[PDB]
Formats: structure tokens, C-alpha cells, sequence
């Protein structure tokens, strides 16, 4: 009932083509919506109700799976939360064989975050599977990151990401990004370094990233008007900063 749909057909294309779909949007458009549709369509299309990754920050994991809970009750949901026995559990919950697709089983969708997805790697190193998706992307900007490292080692041979802002402009986390979505072309930084610096950065990445932005549709948003408020020095604080700057 939007143009998300022109969306999820292009990166369909995309992933026709074999190589792996970028969405860099900001959040407020619905980019769960899109999600969901996008399994939906890949779940009538190739006929797969299998492994369905999805890795999200501590805060949104209920509420996406609460959205699993009324937006498609077809699915059947696995959370990934809980203390040792509540993990063993559901470790034996999906005790996984053979690969491939299957129709009845109950981790059809199934969420974590990434703590325990990098302290219990050992774990999660086998059972591979077909689709990586994780939400708001910015934490792995880091060049010697522990996260990095034991996604790194995954067989899923998938790389959708899903963020708000990439454009940190860390000169390694795109490269990391751009490692992420290819890992066997782009290996070497040093090389990525060394190849009118602007015009050319910009068609760098020009087939992978989506032009959207916030101001296409009609505002019944609010239209968020930033208003400073500027403060003067109380007695403490002036003694406080005298202090500090005395110390420097």
C-alpha cells in the first residue's frame, strides 16, 4: 500500500543478479513493513518457510517480534532471550538437520542481538544457513571489532543490511561495508586507499544504494524544527569552569 513494493521488487532484482542489496534509509518509513513483505514475497516465490536471520539492538527485539505477532500469525516465532536453561531449551528448540527448506518446524523466524551472537560463537558456527539480516548497522564501524570478526566467519553467504545513517565517514567502516556486501572481491584497504574527490565517491557506491528521503510524501509528521536554547554560566558552574580551566 506504498512504494516500498518498487523497493522490495528492485532488490528482488538484486538478489536475481547474485550479489547482495544495500538499504541505507533513515527510520520512519517502515522498514520492518518492507522486511516482512520481502519474506512474504521470497516465501511465495521460492516456496521457503526455512531459516529467516534477523539481528537487532536490545530495544527492538520484542517489538519486531511483536509486529511478527500481528502483522503475518503464519509464521512461527523462536525468541532468543533468557537465562541457561531457558538457552538450553531453546537451543534443542532448533535442532536442525539435513538443510534445504521444510515446512513444519518452529524457527521459521527467530531474532538475537549481538551480544550473544559474539559470545556464543561456538554455538552458532554451525547449522548455516541463507539470509543475514541485521538492523541498524552503524556498531560495526569499528576496524578491530570482536562482532566483526565472528560474523565474519559465517557460511550464510547473504549480506542484507539494514541502516539508518552509514555515512559516519570513518574511512573504514565502509570498508568494512564494502567488505561485508562483497568479502571476496574486496580484501586489501590499503589498495581500497589508493584509488574530483567527491564527484568520484559518489558513483563508487551509485548502483548499490536507493535515493529516498524524508520529504516525498505528505506531512502529517510534524515537520521537527530544531530550537536551541542557550544557557549562561550559573555561580558554581563559573567556579566549577575556573577551576577546570585552571587545571588546564
Amino acid at each position: 500500500k506504498e512504494y516500498q513494493l518498487k523497493g522490495l521488487n528492485w532488490l528482488a532484482n538484486l538478489y536475481d543478479q547474485g550479489i547482495n542489496g544495500i538499504l541505507a534509509d533513515e527510520m520512519g518509513l517502515g522498514k520492518t513493513v518492507q522486511s516482512i513483505s520481502v519474506l512474504a514475497h521470497l516465501a511465495e516465490n521460492h516456496n521457503i518457510w526455512g531459516p529467516f536471520l534477523v539481528v537487532t539492538p536490545a530495544s527492538t527485539l520484542h517489538n519486531w517480534v511483536n509486529e511478527i505477532s500481528k502483522f503475518l500469525p503464519q509464521f512461527k516465532i523462536l525468541p532468543y532471550w533468557g537465562n541457561a536453561n531457558d538457552r538450553k531449551v531453546l537451543r534443542k528448540f532448533w535442532d536442525r538437520k539435513n538443510l534445504r527448506y521444510n515446512k513444519n518446524a518452529p524457527f521459521h523466524v527467530m531474532v538475537t542481538s549481538y551480544q550473544m551472537v559474539v559470545t556464543d560463537a561456538n554455538y552458532l558456527q554451525k547449522m548455516k544457513w541463507q539470509y543475514m539480516i541485521l538492523d541498524e548497522a552503524q556498531a560495526i564501524k569499528s576496524s578491530q571489532s570482536s562482532r566483526w570478526k565472528n560474523l565474519l566467519s559465517f557460511h550464510c553467504r547473504n549480506r542484507l543490511l539494514l541502516t539508518g545513517t552509514p555515512i559516519q565517514n570513518s574511512m573504514q567502516e565502509l570498508w568494512a561495508l564494502l567488505h561485508f556486501i562483497m568479502p571476496s572481491l574486496f580484501d586489501s584497504h590499503d589498495e581500497f586507499n589508493e584509488w574530483q574527490q567527491l564527484r568520484r565517491l559518489h558513483m563508487i557506491l551509485k548502483p548499490f544504494m536507493l535515493r529516498r528521503v524524508k520529504k516525498n510524501v505528505q506531512s502529517e509528521l510534524g515537520d521537527k524544527i530544531e530550537i536551541d536554547v542557550l544557557c549562561d554560566l550559573t555561580q558554581r558552574q563559573a567556579k566549577l569552569y575556573q577551576v577546570l580551566k585552571s587545571q588546564i
